[PDB]
């Protein structure tokens, strides 16, 4: 009887555990959790307007109520339990506890109120507890976001949509609530480099294009010369970058300018800024402004680079998001962790130097993949995990499993949160989100959640 554990029940996790239980007959995952709920980014991260999105539930929920999996909420790996405990435990460990760190902008000004990684915005929206007193001030009339990704455009889409379109999502009441008084009516998305760098996909790119009350800002000059160098370009590719183009090109039929001139809000993306500092309001209060640095590129393809021409560019706002990307944290001691790329060394899932230890998801190949990457790549690793279970190469014999941690758990006052445990507090919030037309009404507060959670 196989005991494997899995340390977070993000995608990564749920994956890992899936292909395991599917692949050996025998063998117990243990799935263990900081959060008191399970699911990481995809409750926390994927937008409230994209449920279709995190539908992966119902599968991850159906792993969670087999016999052979069993989940351990309200449980810090590195704090509560040690990697080290856990490897005595079980036959082996996969760390898949995702990119906690957002990269920070390392400019002056980032300090000012008004300022703040689009991470923790998109927390705040989705009732991460630690980011429910954010209060973010959307007393101004411009925001400006750094980084050109899909996080972007989902901050400026919950940013501009008419929050009627917002009433039947998930979204928190607390946040719909400063939505419906928010003042802001233009965001700039702004990037170092070109349109052809751009990181968003088509999906969410059009969904701005279209987003009701709301017209694009692009400026022609921008894309010219774009179609020829795009002939090469892979299908998909070359299908985002023609949308672009069309957008900031192609002059509207009479129906479409008329809906564009009634518009009350609008976006756009800036080109060839680097942010060089946030610039404060007269009293220091608040941010007021950003401080561009212009660039050009030099380099070809996938080398190409921003350099500075010497000018830079002031624009007024009065909200500043960074959606610069992320980095895993270090976990525990036992465990290699390499500060560069924010990872955990490792040679295709296999931790570098650590028999029996494992990682997948964000932590093994650091922060760029969807969810379905993640997926295929957790399969990646529970193939070689079985391979090297099968072949004996792990320690032979018995191994506790969750006896022997509940046993050091139990002891030190930590209780953890079961899957049937999480079932009431789900149970909770969807029945709250009957009355208002929601999905559910999240819980924000962590005391009330134990309560809920029936502890
Ligand atoms: C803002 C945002 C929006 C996104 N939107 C989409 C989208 O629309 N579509 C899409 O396909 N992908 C989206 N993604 C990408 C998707 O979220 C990632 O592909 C996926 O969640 C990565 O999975 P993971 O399991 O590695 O990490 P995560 O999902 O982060 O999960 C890691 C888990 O480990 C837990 N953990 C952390 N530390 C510990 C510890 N010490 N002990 C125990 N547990 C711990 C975390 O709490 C968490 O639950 C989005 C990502 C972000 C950031
Ligand atoms: N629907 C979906 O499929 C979906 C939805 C949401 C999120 N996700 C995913 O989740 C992952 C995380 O996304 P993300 O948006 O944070 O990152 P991302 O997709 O990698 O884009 C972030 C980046 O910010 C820019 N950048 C980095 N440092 C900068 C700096 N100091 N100043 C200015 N710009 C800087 C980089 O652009 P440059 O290198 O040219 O400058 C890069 O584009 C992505 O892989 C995303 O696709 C997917």
């Amino acid at each position: 009887t196989p005991q494997i554990c899995v340390v977070g029940s993000g995608p990564a996790g749920f994956y890992t555990a899936q292909h395991l239980l599917k692949h050996h007959s025998r063998a117990h995952v243990d799935i263990y959790e900081k959060q008191l709920v399970p699911f990481g980014l995809v409750r926390f991260g994927v937008a409230p307007d994209h449920p279709e999105v995190k539908n992966v539930i119902n599968t991850f929920t159906q792993t969670a109520r087999s016999d052979r999996c069993a989940f351990y909420g309200n449980v810090e790996v590195g704090r509560d339990v040690t990697v080290q405990e856990l490897q005595d435990a079980y036959h082996a460990v996969v760390l898949s506890y995702g990119a906690e760190d957002h990269q920070a902008l390392d400019i002056p000004g980032e300090e000012l109120p008004g300022v703040f990684s689009a991470r923790a915005f998109v927390g705040w929206y989705n009732g991460l507890p630690e980011n429910r007193e954010l209060a973010p001030d959307l007393s101004c009339d411009t925001a400006v976001i750094l980084g050109q990704g899909n996080v972007a455009l989902d901050v400026a889409r919950i940013l501009l949509t008419p929050p009627d379109h917002l009433e039947k999502t998930d979204i928190t009441e607390a946040a719909l609530g400063a939505l419906r008084q928010s003042r802001v009516k233009t965001v700039w998305i702004v990037g170092r480099r070109g349109p052809l760098q751009v990181a968003f996909t088509i999906k969410e790119l059009r969904e701005m294009i279209q987003l009701p009350g709301t017209r694009p800002m692009l400026d022609p000059a921008d894309f010219l010369g774009l179609q020829d160098r795009i002939k090469e370009a892979a299908r998909p590719r070359k299908r985002l970058m023609e949308l672009l183009l069309r957008t900031a090109t192609e002059k509207p039929g009479v129906e479409e300018a008329a809906r564009r001139a009634s518009a009350s809000r609008a976006w756009g993306l800036r080109f060839f800024r680097s942010p060089q500092q946030v610039l404060p309001s007269p009293d220091g209060r608040r941010a007021a402004g950003i401080r561009l640095a212009v660039t050009r590129l030099e380099g070809i393809g996938e080398a190409t680079r921003a350099v500075p021409t010497g000018d830079v560019e002031d624009l007024p706002c009065g909200l500043v998001l960074s959606s610069i990307g992320y980095k895993s944290r270090p976990i525990d001691p036992s465990v290699p962790f390499d500060p560069k790329l924010g990872v955990v060394p490792n040679m295709e899932g296999r931790v570098v130097d650590v028999p029996g230890l494992y990682c997948s998801g964000w932590v093994k190949r650091g922060p760029t993949g969807v969810i379905t990457t993640t997926m295929t790549d957790s399969f990646l690793t529970g193939q070689i995990l079985l391979q090297d279970l099968k072949a004996g190469h792990l320690p032979s014999g018995p191994r506790p499993g969750s006896a022997f941690i509940k046993a050091l758990l139990d002891s030190r006052g930590v209780w953890p949160v079961s899957f049937s445990d999480w079932e009431k507090l789900d149970a909770e919030e969807v029945s709250r989100g009957q009355a208002s037309g929601k999905p559910r009404e999240k819980l924000l507060d962590p005391q009330e959640m134990l309560r809920l959670l029936g502890h």
